[PDB]
Order: C-alpha cells, then sequence, then structure tokens
C-alpha cells in the first residue's frame, strides 16, 4: 500500500476519511457556503466545480477557488468537475475540462484533483503526469448512475485506474437490488485483499447502498461522503451522523 498524505491527513490508514462537497452557483454563493462549511467537522473539502455557472471562465473558476482556500487555509481541498455523463450538473468539452484541471493544479490552491477515467486513457495519463509534476494528487473516478457492474468488472476498472497512475481510484455505482450492494462490497474487499497498492474509494449509491458509505473500515473504502445540508449524490447522510457511525465502528 502506498498511502496518500495531504496536510497531515493520511488516506488509506485508520478510519475512512470524511469528504463533503461544496456546491455554489456563483462567487457569492461559494463564499457563503465556504463560511458555513468551515463550521462542520470533516477531513476533506471537495469543491464541485460543475455546480458553478461561470465555468467558461478559467479566471472566474480560479477566483472561486481562492475564496474557498481563504476561508479554509488548512483544509485538504479536492477540485472536482463532475461531468453530466457521470451524474454532474453540466457538460463541457474535454479540452476545457483538462484546461480547468491544469489551472487548478497550477494555482497551488488545491491538494487533489478528480479525473474521470472515461475521459480517455491518453488524456488522463498526461494529466496525471502533469498533476504529479506539480505535487498534486489525483482521485481517478468513475460513476455509474444506472447500474452496478459485476465485481470482477469493478476490480478491473479500479486496477486500470491504478495502472494509469491514480493515487486514489474511486468508483460509485447505482444498485438495482440489494444484491448489487453486496457486489460493491465484494469488489471493495477484493481490492483490499489482493490489489492493495493504492487506497480506493467505493460506494453503492442511493438509500439501498447507504451501508457501503458506513462500512469502509472493514472492507476497504478509504473515504466516504457526507452531506452538510444537501447531498452531492444520492445516498449521502448528514455528515455528523456519518461521523458518529464511523467512530462507533472504529472503536467497536
Ligand atoms: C466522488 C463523487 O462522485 C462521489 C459522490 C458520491 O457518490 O457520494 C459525491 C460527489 O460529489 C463526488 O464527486
Amino acid at each position: 500500500m502506498k498511502t496518500v498524505t495531504v496536510k497531515n491527513l493520511i488516506i488509506g490508514e485508520g478510519m475512512p476519511k470524511i469528504i463533503v462537497s461544496l456546491m455554489g452557483r456563483d462567487i457569492n454563493s461559494v463564499k457563503a457556503e465556504a463560511l458555513a462549511y468551515r463550521e462542520a467537522t470533516f477531513d476533506i473539502l471537495e469543491w464541485r466545480v460543475d455546480h458553478f455557472m461561470d465555468i467558461a471562465s478559467t479566471q472566474s473558476v480560479l477566483t472561486a477557488a481562492r475564496v474557498i482556500r481563504d476561508a479554509m487555509p488548512d483544509i485538504p481541498l479536492l477540485f472536482t468537475f463532475r461531468s453530466a455523463k457521470e451524474g454532474g450538473e453540466q457538460t463541457i468539452t474535454t479540452q476545457h475540462y483538462l484546461t480547468l484541471n491544469r489551472a487548478a493544479i497550477d494555482s497551488g490552491l488545491v491538494d487533489m484533483i478528480d479525473l474521470e477515467l472515461f475521459t480517455g486513457d491518453a488524456d488522463v495519463k498526461a494529466t496525471v503526469d502533469y498533476a504529479h509534476a506539480h505535487n498534486v494528487y489525483v482521485v481517478m473516478s468513475n460513476h455509474d448512475f444506472h447500474q452496478t457492474p459485476s465485481a470482477e468488472e469493478m476490480v478491473l476498472r479500479l486496477r486500470k485506474m491504478q495502472a494509469l497512475g491514480a493515487d486514489i481510484p474511486k468508483i460509485a455505482v447505482m444498485p438495482q437490488s440489494k444484491h448489487d450492494v453486496l457486489t460493491l462490497l465484494t469488489a471493495t474487499l477484493e481490492m483490499q485483499q489482493h490489489y492493495a497498492d493504492r487506497p480506493v474509494i467505493t460506494m453503492s449509491m442511493a438509500k439501498e447502498g447507504v451501508i457501503s458509505r458506513l462500512a469502509g473500515e472493514v472492507f476497504g473504502s478509504a473515504a466516504t461522503f457526507g452531506a452538510v445540508k444537501q447531498a452531492s449524490a444520492p445516498g449521502q447522510i448528514a455528515v455528523n451522523d456519518l461521523r458518529s457511525v464511523l467512530m462507533i465502528l472504529h472503536n467497536a
């Protein structure tokens, strides 16, 4: 295992780390949300850039990043544009997606970026290498909002992310049955037992999948998302309740 340490937070050891997502449409709402979020307890702040309406302007995006970092100078900060294809709020070109992520990297404001695997292997690998050349970690991600692949498919998808240089592979999948929740836990455990080179983040979405957001320590999901006021994906619970459960499991 190669853990990821960001600002003295060690991802891939101990209790799963709690991530919350800040969603603001404009600079004013990003400011307001940052001030509210800094009164919540969590480990990693994700900025969901795809909720920001002035996405065409790299400088407006960088201004909003500055607002967040000013509000929370010491927080691990994850910059994520989630494409509509993968459950996000809007669609941009691959070129502009890469431009925004490279700008985030260059700014020095962000600790990690999210890169979607299915952007394309060559673009992903180049962007991973760019991030690493500038001391930024990559959460490489995939989201299926319709269904759950087989455990074997999910393992191979996470292993491919490892192979492309992901620091932290991530998969979120939609259960169509309770069995699919167990499939996601089975894939997660297979990574822990047999492919434990990098921390992985996994989740089964929606209400049926909630247990997967709680059982990260035993089966091997290195982080979990909670909601401050609004969920950033189906199935997230209130962040204080998430924290309570994680602590109970860690100390059981
Ligand atoms: C990583 C990610 O896609 C996971 C979502 C989830 O299922 O909890 C929340 C998103 O905000 C995040 O980008």
